[PDB]
């Protein structure tokens, strides 16, 4: 069906959208501390911490399977990837505080994207 068509035309143009946001936070991130997922070999005990992992990087792979239905889908990851590492390491170290400054900075993106997704429908 043509109606089919333009939903997917609506998913197509948000996915668009969507990775436009997406290399804007990863350009918040120099140091791509967030652009894949921990490591399970260096960090074994992972899992015992941290129960839905997120990186940049398995974002990415979802996006372009299309798998973000909205905006909020996707906050909901870059919201994990942040969330994960101010658990997992502590307040005074270099990982914490890069999470910090991704949510900062994030968030001006993450304000003027809610804008056009209700704007542009």
């Amino acid at each position: 069906s043509m109606e089919q068509v333009a939903m997917e035309l609506r998913l197509t143009e948000l996915t668009r959208l969507l990775r436009s946001v997406l290399d804007q936070l990863q350009d918040k991130d120099p140091a791509r501390i967030f652009a894949q997922p921990v490591s399970l070999k260096e960090v074994p005990d992972y899992l015992d911490h941290i129960k839905h992992p997120m990186d940049f990087a398995t974002m990415r792979k979802r996006l372009e399977a299309q798998g973000y239905k909205n905006l909020h889908e996707f906050e909901e990851d870059f919201d994990l990837i942040i969330d994960n590492c101010m658990k997992y390491n502590a307040r005074d170290t270099v990982f914490y505080r890069a999470a910090v400054r991704l949510r900062d900075q994030g968030g001006v993106v993450l304000r003027q994207a809610r804008r056009e997704v209700d704007s542009i429908g």
